[PDB]
Order: structure tokens, then sequence, then C-alpha cells
């Protein structure tokens, strides 16, 4: 029935929520705006985007945020007639500190106007709100130890949240230090039977990733660990197509069945490479997958063993599939950009991105460069398949080399490639390739750039991705296409390639316009095409 | 019965050879002279050094060799009334190449004058000589592939060796590519029942290490792999005290039992550290362990699952214990230096190291610095326990800062610490500390060096090693000791700490004298003590 | 008249020697064998090589020597009817130490059998022998300070050399600490007027290089510095074609004229580059130039300022031109090799390099990779011009990818390029490009290798160098040439590009053959062509 991953491309830290016979997953969005993506399902198999809750500056202001900062794992729950969303804005993602702030927002409906944030704490990321049977609410998060002689993951801290007072109350207490796997985060609490079950993520979000579960009769512990822990992990299964299985949440379905959503990375093909030396590169980033649970001796178990199964049986419900929610060829005739498009860190107002200036086109007024953590005129969507074609059609008249417009495949500010239109002193309006690898820039088509003739209004830019490699191509008529003679490698746009390890997103493809001269020169994009191949 | 490791401290690549009821293990020695250690046992439990075969420059000329170059995995066998020892002198240990040459030497007895080398080939390291039931001989080794977009371990080459012609004959053929573990080396062949069994090391000599075994009716294959491969590995057993289990050889006893010797690394205590993030630091280098095999369906299995056991049951023989073969406190009264002492790269003649010049003393005439791959007046023995004291008592009168004498804990030319006597312009004869970490030198007693009174003939130098840390101390009278207020970390002298990854030896403790001026100044060492705990 | 440089290409540290009206310049050769290159002139304008004195293993044993180790600045003098050559063998060229030994060899003639070496000291490099007017002989050299808190160049040490005893006698003493430029080496003593004069190299052998002169009535000092020091430097003159001026030696000619030879680097074109940011790359390495001296107030001065002049006025003699000492196209018809080809570290015997085994061809028997500091089957000559073509015609039949033969542009073991013949599993015998940039290897023609058909017996290999860039080209007939579509860059084979700063030689061009398999496969080189363009 259900093939994994259920959410493909960039979809980490899945937090699942049941409301009656409705099902929701919220995933982390990091530096991409708006914050948080919530998907809905009736059968746990088919999923559609229904909410992007953190869409106001008052809720989320990520200007300047480092790559892989911002919205880390979110927590979605429902209680007392409303949804509760807990989220972090992480400001520091390298070194001894992980400075970041936890906030609560609520809404009556999944896609309404969510509240302005209530500040919770800053002690660590992976905040989760637990609603206990007595009406009392509790926040769990990881507690961060910055000290040099110390492992940073100090364990799971718990504190009561007062809905009345709109603040944490009493004293924070450590309830669980984790197992020897350490890197203990992603805590979620469940009152099942006579027990509080504490689900955590351990071993880090790379190849040693795991989901650990423990249980106690006291909310404050101590928690005895699952006798066959890890509950879930891909570490001992180097040939499993689904790696990095961890950061899970549990769902007890209305049909009295149990499932476990978790993140996973799907490495590119690795034939002829040493199985264990390096375990792979994931351009799709961390995706969402689902597993069935079964119960033995007051403990949950993953069906099929503690590794992730590629395919599982769904709950005992009627299949409810969803109509496609984007046009493969999006001609920009809508009044609002399709919801699979995101922007970097900030919302882009009509002064930067507009569907109104020239009907049927997305107009991007040129802002800062592809290396900027501030204001980029960039509108992008996820890679959601290993095999796809993405394509745009743009009219652009750059009068200086400080101006550019193109199709970009982007991981972060220091890691991207692009086929762009720019201006050159002798050659005039030109097409070039530009790549950035850990801030180091290459122009592989120097000085051999494609001269664009004066009488061409639109340049058509395309990328074809084929798993390990991809290629750019262009047309001046949309019919006769010419490949650019550089073969690019998809692993360079993957989490695993990034030297900082603050690499928690995934590859995007989008439309960019830079104007470094500050003359407000703009690009008109007639369509954006994304098509699985 | 048998507790592992059986060869403690730096003892990798164990090649076991049975002759009647005598058992011999040859281990690799790399840059340390002389080349190869051969231990003897009657019972596979108690082992005694009996041979150091590569002890002439005609056999082994390693001056200038890189750290962890020189004598890699050796192979010891017995056939046609003599011992055959195959060895490599590896010259290049970093980069796309691994330039290194294979040699055969023979001797009628284990501890006699071995022959001058017969040059075999250079196609790759881990050479092994197979003696076939029909009286024909074949060489196997790994085949190196230097190419940019190619895994270096091209598989296992085989070629016949002509005993009469003192050379390899026919054409060389690849008989085995390996499993998806790759990094296929350490090939050994055995004719058992109807099959040729080919044993290889795979996964590389760090934590992914494994012994792989395959069989064929044809010497030239194709070889079918063991259905439950690896034969041996520590990889899935992160809590196992014995890690890096691989590079094995098989012994069939005279009692009709089966064992497998293999190398292993014992990480320093890691309490509080993530189990899988980094799997540890091994200052004792790679040690030799032994596992019991049994046979099932024409395949050998390691008794106790495919991970290494700490304690096994030895063969059905009477125990033969050996007397201690070194003095805890070596007073240097003998005519030859104890065989646990080695020198770097080359033999030191009486002009450099002598027990004759000053009765009851080892005299070292100062040569080059601790960073020299050429001529060092350095006499050193292995760290063989996690807890020990080592101590010397030295008479030395430096006239310049270019001269030093001291006690050194040493991994390689670029990684070592020392408590040494030298000379200062203002202070004169001083005792100081010096460290070198990846060539970076520090002097922790900078400006507060211990002034040695002129009326002091002997400075006593001590290191106390307690697992993760160690501490130097000194005395002028040999009864009253003073700690130097610096705590050192043993992990900095471990395989795993070395950035070059050409890190194949282990920590040594020894006596050193430098004379950077060339005035042939010398240090007289009255004794050298080594004591567990 | 005399246009600089006089010795183009790799010719650093010139030591000039007058014999009546004959003039000799010795230069450092570092890892290139045989050691030291002496030139001869009558006019100071025209120079032919006459002697390569250190050509027995007894005098110079450099196998395993680090790149830019071996023979540093040499000292040539004449006294009591014999030549005197003082040289170092430097073993350690990185870190806190510079382990190295100073030797003396003598000869009745320039080109005879120089004696076996007399060991002097090891206290530091740049040794220099001073023959005092009273028959005593004194050695000066730099004194090395290894200490972390200290500047390495401790000053100039002086000790007397007893000719009869063939050793240094008395106590060594520092006679000069240097100026604020520091890095004080290259000491040369001259007794002129009533004063002893001390000439030193200061500021390092890069763009801060300078020649410093001082004087003292006494031999032990204190020496007072030239009131307009430096005597020679290119530091304050960034637009000067001749950079890095220093490490001088004085000649007083029979026509009562004073001249100063020195090393110099000539940076590649730097048009449109910032003047002072990086001062350039010198692929021809450090070359030899001459400047004229005058006298004022007992101090020597360089004519035209303390900056080097591109052209000078030579001595008052009749021009003695020399016959070209090498063939433009060298068909290898002689029974020994042209004295302009050197070997790496060691002499190459008949078993590796031979002109005897094949009439009219240089047979190179394949040995270790281009990254080996041990046994390379490699015969090479200096780049000596910015514009040239080198070329060879090679017969080679590789049976494996482990075998290579070709045309190499080489700086050291880790920085080189080649066009070479090798074997491929599918494509058979092939032509390929290979680069090595600080050990990182590229193959710019991967899957685009030239298939060499089996009816071709000779492949033609050509490099064409044009200042900043160079190209390789091949031919099967020697008439129709095809450029391989890669433009290489000359600055990557310069002294200044080497990250380690132990970069003291220069670009070389040569013929290589590797046999990684150890089968003694061989390349026959029909001719080698060096031709200025
Ligand atoms: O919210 C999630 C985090 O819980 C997760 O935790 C760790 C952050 O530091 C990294 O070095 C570790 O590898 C990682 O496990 O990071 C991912 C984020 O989605
Ligand atoms: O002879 C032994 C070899 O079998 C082995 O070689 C490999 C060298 O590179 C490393 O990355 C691999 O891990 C290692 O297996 O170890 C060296 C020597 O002991
Ligand atoms: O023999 C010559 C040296 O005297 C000379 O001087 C210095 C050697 O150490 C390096 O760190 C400095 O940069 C250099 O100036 O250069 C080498 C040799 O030609
Ligand atoms: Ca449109
Ligand atoms: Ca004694
Ligand atoms: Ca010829």
């Amino acid at each position: 029935k259900i093939k994994n991953p259920i959410l493909t491309g960039f979809h980490p830290d899945p937090s699942i929520c049941r409301v009656g016979d409705d099902y929701y997953i919220a995933v982390s969005t990091f530096e991409w705006f708006p914050g948080v993506r919530i998907y809905h399902s009736k059968d746990l198999k088919n999923w559609r985007l229904v909410a992007r809750p953190l869409n106001r500056l008052s809720q989320l202001n990520m200007i300047g945020n480092p790559d892989s900062g911002g919205v880390w794992a979110p927590h979605l729950s429902y209680s007392d007639g409303k949804f509760w969303l807990i989220y972090t804005d992480v400001k520091v993602v390298e070194g001894q500190w992980k400075d970041g702030h936890n906030y609560l927002v609520t809404c009556d409906t999944i896609d309404g106007a969510w509240s302005d944030p209530i500040y919770l704490n800053s002690s660590g990321f992976d905040p989760s709100l637990f609603h206990d049977e007595d009406g009392r609410k509790y926040l769990v998060n990881m507690y961060w130890d910055h000290r040099v002689d110390h492992h940073p993951f100090y364990g799971i801290v718990l504190q009561e949240y007062s809905v009345e007072q709109k603040k944490l109350v009493g004293e924070p207490k450590i309830i669980f230090k984790g197992t020897d796997l350490r890197i203990t985060g992603g805590p979620h609490l469940y009152k099942i039977n006579g027990y509080y079950y504490l689900l955590t993520a351990e071993g880090g979000t790379r190849y040693n990733h795991a989901a650990t579960i423990a249980r106690s009769t006291s909310l404050y512990g101590p928690y005895e660990v699952h006798p066959d822990n890890p509950l879930l992990t891909s570490w001992p299964y180097p040939r499993n197509p689904l790696q990095k299985a961890g950061h899970a949440s549990i769902v007890h379905t209305h049909t009295d069945e149990w499932f476990l959503v978790h993140l996973t990375g799907r490495p590119l093909p690795r034939e002829g490479q040493p199985l264990l030396e390096h375990r792979g590169y994931c351009p799709l980033g961390r995706e969402t997958a689902i597993q069935r649970l079964e119960w033995k001796d007051g403990w949950p178990y993953v069906v099929g063993g503690n590794g992730p199964s590629l395919e599982i049986d769904g709950p005992s419900v009627e299949e409810v599939s969803w109509e496609k929610d984007y046009d493969e060829k999006d001609d920009f005739d809508g009044d609002t950009l399709n919801h699979h498009f995101q922007t970097l860190r900030i919302p882009l107002g009509e002064d930067i991105a507009t569907l109104k200036a020239r009907p049927g086109h997305l107009r991007l007024y040129g802002r800062e460069s592809l290396t900027s953590r501030f204001t980029q005129a960039f509108v992008a969507r996820r890679w959601q398949h290993f095999h796809f074609v993405a394509e745009t059609k743009v009219s652009f008249r750059p009068t200086t080399f400080q101006q550019s417009a193109g199709l970009v495949n982007y991981y972060n500010t220091q890691n991207w490639t692009t086929l762009q239109i720019t201006w050159h002193e002798e050659k005039g309006r030109i097409l070039e390739l530009m790549t950035c690898d850990h801030l180091v820039v290459d122009q592989p088509l120097r000085g051999r750039e494609i001269v664009v003739p004066d009488d061409i209004e639109y340049v058509y830019l395309r990328v074809t991705v084929q798993a390990t490699t991809y290629k750019y191509s262009y047309s001046f008529d949309g019919m006769n296409w010419i490949d650019l003679p550089v073969t690019f490698e998809s692993y360079k746009l993957s989490d695993d390639y990034i030297k900082s390890r603050a690499a928690f997103t995934g590859a995007f493809v989008g439309m960019h316009c830079r104007d470094g001269s500050g003359q407000n020169n703009y690009a008109d994009f007639d369509y954006f095409l994304y098509k699985e191949l």
C-alpha cells in the first residue's frame, strides 16, 4: 500500500498529529520562508500541503539567519479545541553554541491565521508540547551544553506550561540523559497505558541516526529504555535504501492502529564504492517516511525489524488520493504564487516579487547575490525526485555585469549552480554558467559565453536532473534546445557534501534575479515548469 | 583459556604459521628496525619473541621512509624444509600511489640468518605465498589502481612463483575483486577439502575492518563468497572492547582444531561520548588477537558469532609458559640490547648506540632531531599496557640548545612528547617538556624550566601512563620525585589521531639523544625500566 | 654588455671563485643528482658548465630526501693549489628543525675526482670556508635555533678548521647576530683593507631578500653594518624584472674590478594584477645574476643603487664565447647522457637508465611513481626560458594501467604535469594527461583518452611553453600534430606556488617511465628536443 518516502525532497523532523480521522504532518523549514509545512491525509498514504503557518514577520524573522538556521524540528499537536505549534528560530548553528529560541503559536484551524508567538524558552531546540490527561501541559526540549569538556546534548528537559499565564512555570528538570548513542533530541511524550513513553532522536541526523524510546510511571522519570532499543535506525543496515532513520513521532490511529513517521535520507546510487567508508550523498535532503508499529510486553516495535521498510501496510481506511496541487507548467496566471514556491529567510513583497506588474509573468526585481543571507530576489521549489526536468522562460536586459537572472539549483548561499543571463563589455547580453562550492566560484563557460542576439525577447532555461548528474540547456525559441557542455554532479547539492555539518535542508530549483548596481533592473519569468521524468 | 589480545601493543597483520606443534606469528613493523617480529607458541596462548628476520641493510634499507611506510603486512609460511617470509618495503603512503616492493626471504630455521631478498613484484602490498598440494607455488597480493576516478583496491592478483628461477612466471591474473565492502587486501590461500579458500581483509584497517572468505574449485576462481560474510568484523559491535577486527590468517592445529588470528584496536575509555560518532583512539596501535573457528557446510565460522571474543578456548594441548624475556629494570649490563627495543628505520652502529663505551650504561651519541626520517639516536620499546610506568636515569651535559637527551613517548616524527635535558643561555643545564603534534611544537614549561644543579650527575626521568592521560616526573636523587605540572593525553599518540591516515604503528617509549651541532655529544643512560601499572 | 640573468633557469645561491683569470660559479642543486653545478667564464658574460662534483654515493646520498632538501647553498673557494667545495646535505626542511650536515670535498682540478667528504658540523646551513692570510682556515655558517619562543636564525657561527686534523677545532662562537631583517644566513668572509668583511643573506629568499655587508678589524667581531644596508635588495623595487635579489658572493677580478653575483627570481607577467598584493610566480625558480660594485669610505656599493640592474658593464677582457654544449634535437647517439639532464636524488645505473641496450634510444626501465622520493626512472632538464618547446618520441607497450611513460613538466614529487602513454582495460594502449597539484591528482581527459592503434610504434610528445601558459600536443608520425584541449598554467610549477615554502628548485622538463607492476617494462626514447621559441 504505502511506499516510502511519503514526503519526498526536503521534509525533515516529521511531527504527526491526529484530529479525529484527519492526519497532519508538520516538517522543518530552516531558512526557507514561510516557516513550517503542514500536510494533510485521511489514509497516511496520500498527502497534500494544507498550511504554511509562520508567514508573518511577527512570527518568524529570519533576516541574516545562517544557512540551516531558522526553523528546526517543529511540533504539531491538537488539544482543547485548537492546534498547537511549537517551533524554534535557531540563530547560531556552528561552534560551541546553538543559540535559538522556542515559541508557541496556536490556531483553531490548520490553515487559519495562527497567533503571534508566545516565547517559551531558549535552553535548546526540538521543543515539543505534551497535553497530559489532567489538563496540564508540559514542554520538553533538548538542553544544550556548550562546555568544552562536555557532550552538548545534556538530555531532555521538561517544564510545565501555563496556558493561563502564557509562560513556563515551576522549575525545569532533566528527565532523561539518553543512551550511549547520545546526541539526544527530538523528545516526544505519550501517555499510553499506565506509562509515559518518551520518544527521542539519538546518534545524530546522519548515518548513526536512531529513534529511541523509554517509559516511566512518573512524568519526571526515571525512564527505563526499550529492551531492544533502538526502536528505529538505519545504522546497522548499510544496504537499506532508506538511511538516517530517526527523529520520529508516534500516531495512534482512529482505527486503533499504530504508526511511526521518521526522517530518512536516500543516498544517490553508490555502485563500485566501499559500502561503509562513506555512506552516501542525499540531494533530496531528509525526507519523511512511515513505519507500522506493533506492541509486545508494553513496548512498541517497528514491523519488519528495527530498520525502516521501504513499503508498508496502511491503516484500515478507504484510500483518499489528492488532485495535483501545482501545474507542471505554471504559466503564472494565478494571483498568488503556487505554494510549493518558497523564498529565502524573508517574505518578498510586491517591490521584489510580483505577479501584478506584468500579468502572466513573475517579475523579480534584482536584489543581492546568491551568497547573501539577507535579501535575494529568489523564488524556488524543492527537488522532489532524482529524475526531473525543470524549466523557465525569462526576459532580461542587463546593462552591467553586476546584474544577472537565471535558473538556479541551490543548496545554500555557498553551494549552488546556475545558468544565468548577464552583461559583458564586448559581448553584450550573454548566457553563462556559474557555480559556487563552499564559497569558491567558477565560471566554466569563460570566455566562451553564449551571445544572446538583440532580437531575442525570451531566453528559455532548462535543467535536466538524472540522479548522479545533471545538465543545463537553453533555447531562444523554446523548440530548438542546445546543451551547455558541462556535466554537473548532484552530490554537490546534498546535505552530506557540506563541510559545516549545518546542512539540514536539501536541493531547490528556482528563478533568480540579481541587481548589484542597485538600479532595480528586473527579470520577467513567463513560466516555471517542473516535471518528474 | 586464551585472553585477547595475545600480542599486546603495536602488532598488526598477524601471519600465523604452523610447523608440527610449533606455532609462529609474524607481525608488521613498518618504519621500526629491524623488520618483522616473529613470536612462537606451543599452545596459542603464551607467546615469546624468537625472531627479527629483516636485520641487514641488504634485506631492508628504510632510511628516508615515510612514517607508516616500510614493512607492511608480512606473510610467514613453511614448506619444503624451510620458512618463507614475504614482505613489502612501502615507500609512498599518501596520495594516489602506494609505491612499494615485495620480497621473499628464506631460512631453514625461524631465528637464523635469513637469505638476501628475492624481488617478486610491485603491483600492490599484502603479498602472500601459497604452497599447493602438488608442490607448485603461487604469489597473491592486492592490485593497486592509482586512477583518479577508480577505487584503488583493484582486487587480488595471483601469479605462479618459480622456485628454481627465483622469480614469478606465466602471466598475473586477478582472481577476486572483493565484496561491496571493497578495500580488498590481505589475501591468503588455503587448500581445504575440495576447495581453495581465499581469505581477504576488507573495509580498511579502521572501524569498518573485516575478514572476508570465499571459495572455488579453481585456484583462479571464480570464488563464491561465504553466505554469512564477513567471516570476522567488529563493525556491527560498537560496544565490543575489540574493534577493527580483520586482516586475519587461519591456522589448522596438529590437534585438528581451527583458529583465526587477526588484528584489533582497543579504543581508550570513551565514557560519556556518543557511541557511534567517533569510535575511539588506540595508543596501543593494532594488536593481535585469536578467535576459534568451526566448520559448517564447507564454510568456516568464528565461534561466538562473527564478532571477536575477548576470551576463547585454546587448543587441546598442555600449556607451555615462557619466562619473562626482559628485565623490568634494565640495568644495561648485557652485551646486546634487549629485543623489545627497536630503532627508527635503520640499525644504529656502535658509533651511535653502544653498551660498550660506558659499562652498565646505554650510550647514545646525539644525531638528528625527533622530526627526522633519517638518523635518530633513539632506542624505543612499545607501549604494551594502558597502565604503566617507564623510567630512565641519564647522565648528560649539553653545551648548547642544539643538544638534548630525554625520555620520549613517540608515535611518529611529527607526533611525540618528551621530558628532556637541554641547555639554556641564562639558566644553563635545564629539564624541560617538549611536544610535537602534527609538526606543531610546544614547550609547556617555557620560561619555568627546571634548572639542573651542576653537582647532579644523573637526572631521573619518569612517565606514568594511566589510560586516557599520562604525566611526566623527575628526580635528582632517585628517591624524591616531582611531577611536572602538565597532564598529557594518550589519544594524541594513537593511530586514530593522525591526520595523514598513514597511521599504522602505535606508541613507543624510549631514550633519545640529539646533537644538532655535530660535536658528537652523548648521553649515558644507566637504566631503562618498564612496568605494568 | 652582460645581461642578467647569466644563468637562466634553476640556479640559486651563486658562489663565485677566481682562479687567476679563470672564473667559476657553484650553485645549489637540492634533490637533483649529481650535486652542485659549477660554471666557468673568462668574460663573466659567457658561462659553460664544467663540473658536477658530487657524483658518487659516497659524497652525496640523498634517497628519501625531502623536496628542496639535499644540496643547499654551496661554497666554492681556492687556496694552496686546491679547490674547496663546502656543501650541506639537508634532511629536514619543515617544522622547528632543519636537520642537515656540512661537508668538505677538495680537488686539484675543477672537473677531476673530488675527494670523499670531510664532515664538519651540523649546526646550520650555508657553510663557507675562509682561508685567512696567515694560513689558518675558518668555517662560517648560520646557527639554527629550533625553540618555539625564538627566531630560528641565531646568527653566524665561526670556528677554525684544522687542515691537518681534518676537523674543526677550538670553540665555535657567534660573531654576528644580523640586522632587523633577520633570517641571517649565507655568510661569506673577505679580508680587504684593514678589515674583515662579512657578507650575509637576509630577509629570506623571497621578495624581502637582501645582501647585507658588515666589517670588523677583528675576525670574531663586533662587526659594524654598512651605513646604507642592504648592499643588495629588490624589496623596495616592485617593478624590477629581477626580484628576490640577495645571497650574494663577491668577486675581485684580475683587472682590479669588483663584482657581485646573486640569485634572483623573475616573476611571470603581472599586468593588471595589484602591484604589492602578490609579487609573482617564478617557474624558472631562482636564477643567477651579476652586479658591478664600486667603493666609498671602505664600503662596497652596487652600481645604479642597491637594486639589481638588468644589464651591467662587465670586466675589461676580450669576449670568450662558448660552443653550444647540447643538441637541440638529442637523438641519444652518445654513450653517456648530456650533462644538462639530471636525475632525482640518486644516480641512475644501467639497470634503470641506459643508452647501450638500444642503439639511438634512451631506455628507461619503469620504476616508481612521480610522487616517490626514492627510485624514479626519470631524466630531466631545467626550464631555462619562458618561451620554448620540448619534445620526445617514445616506443612503449604497456600491458597494464600500472605502467606509464611520457613527457613530464615537474617541480617536485607533488607538483607536476605529464602527457603519457598507459594501458586501459577497454581502450588498450592510450594517451592521457595527468596533473599533480600538492598531491591532488587530476586526469583532464577521463573517458576522452587518445586510443593509440597497435600499428603505431612511436608516439610523439610535445610541450609548448609560452610564459604564463603551456599546451601539450601529440603525433603518431611527427608531422601532423594535435593539441590536447587543455591549457595548463606555468605559475603552478613555480617556487612561490608551493604551500610548504620548502620550494627552492624550479620547473624541469623530462622523460619518465613507471612500472607499478614491477615487471621491468621499458620505454625507449628516440630523441629528446629542447628548443627555445
Ligand atoms: O531539529 C533537528 C535537530 O534535532 C538535529 O540535531 C543535530 C544538530 O547538530 C548536528 O551536528 C547533528 O548531526 C544533528 O543530529 O539536526 C537536524 C534538525 O532537523
Ligand atoms: O598491510 C596493511 C594493509 O592491509 C592496510 O592497508 C590500507 C591502507 O589505507 C587505509 O585507508 C586502509 O584502511 C587500510 O586497510 O593497513 C596497512 C597495513 O597494516
Ligand atoms: O641555502 C639557501 C638558504 O640559505 C635560503 O634561505 C632560507 C631557508 O629557510 C627558508 O625558510 C627561507 O624562506 C629561506 O630564505 O633558501 C634556501 C637555500 O637556497
Ligand atoms: Ca505566463
Ligand atoms: Ca646500569
Ligand atoms: Ca634516436
